[PDB]
């Protein structure tokens, strides 16, 4: 599967990137991605 | 001497990491840590 960005107050999917995403703790609810990592995980 | 990060409201020390640090301009009384560099001062 693949995941997409969206802004809060409307909806349009975007690709994930460094500027809408933050490095946070590890979590057990967090989803876990086999493949097509986004490129902040990507490494 | 070994520097861990701990929450505000309920104490626990934890490895420290890019989650929890912030990069901030040097000041004098920070510390100057010359062995057991923070992973995230790492270059």
């Amino acid at each position: 599967t693949e995941w997409y960005y969206t802004g809060s107050s409307f909806f349009k999917p975007e690709p994930i990137t460094q500027a809408n995403s933050r490095y946070v703790s590890s979590d057990v609810k967090f989803e876990k991605l086999e493949n097509n990592l986004p490129p902040p995980l990507l490494e």
